[PDB]
Formats: structure tokens, sequence, C-alpha cells
């Protein structure tokens, strides 16, 4: 590559990994969102709290590969497994596996970063921490706020309290 | 001083005990407000609520410094003590705990507006009327309004009247 | 904690130390302040300059204290100690002293950062670079700048240079 | 009188002895105002400073009458002493006369509003405070911070001192 300077082709396969894991995180949050649009679910707020993150995780995967190529580096594209469940449940019970998908990609961010830090490269680790780390942080910070009032309701009464996560915290 | 005038070193050293009280009483305010925005609790309007007060209380210390020195007096600082809990219990511990905090702010107002009036100091007495005596009411009242209703909604199912109270009351 | 993830306890305790640091130094402010709206003192600019960092060290120890909730560590609060005088001297008494603080603040910024590297922590180190290290070296620089400033001025006439630089390099 | 009620004898004659003295404020701040304009005096700023305070202390006695006719007493107009000197010195001669004349009305104000307490008069009372002790506390803090900012620069080197307050501070 004419570009290419202090990329390492550990970093490289480690992003086109990155990006399959964002893929399949938007494909499972995708699944999720549809579960709550089904007739004998019906939480629009839900519906729409996962299909907005099915958006956002497609876009990291964008910014991913664009940086790939700023970089010289070679984008590969994999299977996408697909998600996980097929049904998923209670709010909580999608809250609490959106919570270990996130953990899961942060854990995945956090050792890119190690890697790059690593391998030398600051770009790499300036490029994770601006658009990927702090993100990440708030939006377990949210699900998990989302989590505590979802127990705290369900708890109650389980429907009753349902309806009014989705009615009054849920857009 | 060249501008003093009828302002005994007994309200002097009173306003200066006040300005500690209503510094501490922020710093009371700041740690129930964290504490409401912790994951674990996650009631944004409390913290919120809470928050509010915070900036009110360190307001009413810097109107206290401004007069302080408008009288011709010297500010005198102290140590802060840490707020009183580490961690605040359910909204109604909460509540509870600011209305005993602000019941106190209360009586140190009194107590220094009888001192003026025994000193005959008529300023003080204006100053404490207009900017802190009908504040404390109006919170005070606030504050027992908001009790009654938490108490009538925890009494019913305590984790869902803590949500619906926050959501419907609390900004 | 449902949220945490790699985040130190020794790290979460750090950030503890430095959001009372932080208030300590608004507290400082708070009290330089004042000072300078003595009527034996009466520098309106120096007044406001100290008063606006006491505003910008309790707005950095509230974003501390969020950044703790979103990692999911615990906010704990200590006394906060009263400042270190009563009264502050002539302006470039109080700027050598406030460069002494900012110093200080800086040290404790720096030493977290260190923290949070050997810990791996780049979130933190992030957050730090961010928010905190170049708006302390922002400031440091600015009361070098003033210092210097009020030092040609008190060395060729004390009082006369004094008010010159209150009234046309302060606010 | 068909509306007074509750309106001493000894009130209503201490508020014509006011009126006085506050007239002669007036009158003493009219000569301070154009000595300052005399051309081998030319500080505009303190002309300007005094003349403001001239029509300050007119609406004040303004007030007073307003509130005799309100309350059913009867104005009654004594001479108007010639002020205490024909010429006034410089800056901080004059600004100190300012701070004693000031001074004298607020101690008048102080003896009326014990005079109205001792009444039982809460109206007379409520308008000192609201109308008249403030605005002097307020005031004699401003002289207070002008005189020592005056002396800060005349102790360096009178003439220029004098000159820079003037432009600087004054309006």
């Amino acid at each position: 590559s004419q570009i290419r300077q202090n990329y390492s082709t550990e970093v490289e396969a480690a992003v086109n990994r990155l990006v399959n894991l964002y893929l399949r995180a938007s494909y499972t949050y995708l699944s999720l969102g549809f579960y709550f649009d089904r007739d004998d679910v019906a939480l629009e707020g839900v519906c729409h709290f996962f299909r907005q993150l099915a958006q956002q995780k497609r876009q990291g995967a964008e910014r991913l590969l664009k940086m790939q190529n700023q970089r010289g580096g070679r984008a590969l594209f994999q299977d996408l497994q697909k998600p996980s469940q097929d049904e998923w449940g209670t709010t909580p019970d999608a809250m609490k596996a959106a919570i270990v998908l996130e953990k899961s990609l942060n854990q995945a961010l956090l050792d890119l970063h190690a890697l790059g830090s690593a391998q030398a490269d600051p770009h790499l680790c300036d490029f994770l921490e601006s658009h990927f780390l702090d993100e990440e942080v708030k939006l377990i910070k949210k699900m998990g706020d989302h989590l505590t009032n979802i127990q705290r309701l369900v708890g109650s009464q389980a429907g009753l309290g349902e309806y009014l996560f989705e009615r009054l915290t849920l857009k």
C-alpha cells in the first residue's frame, strides 16, 4: 500500500473482527426490535429503543471500515451469525441480553486498544477513544439505569410494570 | 472598618456560621443528587430535584457573603463537614432527610432574625425576610407535599410507587 | 455493579480524592473572591476572576462525579478543609497562591492519568485528556501571564499598578 | 384626619425632620457636583457621581413626603442650611465627606425605625426597610470601595491617581 504507515497486520485483522462483531450486534438488535413489534408482544417504545441501537451499531461498523481504508488496511468480511435467540422474552430479559452484548463489544474495544498500545499505534488508540469507548460507557450506564427501573416495576406487578416502563421511560 | 455601622460582632459571627450551614446543606444535596444518579438507584427526577437544591443553597451562602461585605463584616470560613450519610435509601428516606435539613436551616434563620431584632439591626432583619424566610417556608411546604404523595404511593406497592412519583411529579 | 467493567478500585478511590481536591479548590476560590469584594480591598475584576474559578472547579468536581457513576463506581465524600488563608494579601500574593493551587490539581490529574495507564483504563485516560488536562494547561498559562503583568506593574508603583491591572486586564 | 390610623405625632415630626435631612443632603451633593465641574477642578466623572446623588436624595425626600400624606400626617418644611463647605478639596476629601453625610442619613433612618418599632407602627418600619435601609447600605459600600481605590491611587502619585480614578472607575 502506498499510504500504509505504522499499521500492523495484527490491528488490521482485529479491526476486521470488530467490524463483524458490530454488524452481528446490529443484527441482534434488528431481531430484538421486530420481536417487540409482534402483535403478541406489542411494546412500541422497546421496539424503537432496539431499532435505534441496530442503526448505531451498523454506523459503528461503517466508521471502522472507513478507518480501515484510511490506514491502508483491507476490509475482509465474514459470515454474520444469526442472533442467539429467536424470541427475547420480557423487557427485562431483553435488556439483560443487551447489556451482555454491549459488555462483549466494550471488551473487544478494550482489547483492540491494548493491542494498539502494544503496537505503538496512537492513531488507533485515539480513534477508539474518540468514537467508541465513551459511547459504550454512556450506553451501558443507560441500560443499567433502565434495568434497575424495569426491575423495580416488574417486582411490584409484572404486566403493569412493563406497560408503564414502555409508556413513561421509553420513546 | 470605614463602612461598618450598627453591625454587631454577634451578628457578624452568626452570619459566618449560617454561611457554613448553607454550604454544608449544598454539599448534602450534591451527595443526594449523585446517589440518585447511581445505576442501581436510577431516579433521574430525584437526582435533578436535589441537584437544583444544591445550587439554591450555594446561592444562599453567596448572598449571605455578599451581605457580610456590604455591612463591613469579615467572612471567615470553616471546614465543611461531610454529609451525614453515604447512601440515602429510598425516595421517602431522602425526602425526610431533606425536610430535617431544611427545618434546621429555617431555625438558624429564625435564630439569626431574633438576634438581629435583639441587636436593633433592621437591615439584617429585612434581608432575611426578603431572601430567606419565605424561600424556606415555600420549600418546606413543597417537600411536605412531596412526602405525602410519596407515602400515599409507596404504601400501595413500593417500587411502582417510587417510579410513578419520579415520572409524574418530578422534573 | 451491573455496569462496572475495567474500573479498578484504585481508580475509583483516586477519583473520589480528586473530587475532594476540586471542591476544596472551589472553596479556596470562593474565599479569594469575597476577600477581593471587601470594602478595604475593593478590586472587582479580581473578585470576578476568582469567583469564575470557583464555579469552574465545582463544575470539574461534578464532571468527575458523573463519570464515577458512569463507570459504576461509588461517590464517597469527605470533609472539605477550609482554605489555607483567611486574608489573601495583594493581587500578586493571590495570583501566586492560585498558581500553587492549580499546579497541585494538575499534578493530581497527572498522577490519576498515570494510574489509569498502569491499570490499562483507556476511558479514564481519554476522559482526563478531553476535559481536564488541557483546561489546566490553558489556565496555568493565563495565570502566569497575569503574574508577569502584575509584577511588571507593582514594581513600578504598587497601588497604581494594582488598580491598572484590575481595570485594564481583568473583566 | 379622616384617614390617619396608628400614626404617632412623634413619627410624623421625625419624618418631617428626615425630609429636611434628605433635602440638605441633596443640596450638599449639588454643591459637590458643581465644584467638580469648575475649570480648575475639572473631574467630570466625579461631578456626575455627585449630581446623580443629588437627584437620589431629592427623590428620597419626595418618597417620604408621599408617605407622610399617605398616612395622614402633615408635611412641614424648614430652612435648608447651606452645605458645610464652599470648596471640597480633592476627590478623596469629597468622598470622605460623602461617607460622613451618608452615615448621618443612615443613623437617622435607623433612629426613625427604632421609633416606629417603639410606637408599634409596622407600616413605617416596612416602608424604611423597603426603600431606604438597603439603598443606604449599598451606597455606603460603593463609597467605601471608591475611597479604598482612590487612596491606593493617590498614595502612588496624587494628580495621576485622581485622573485615572475619574477616567477608569467613574462614569
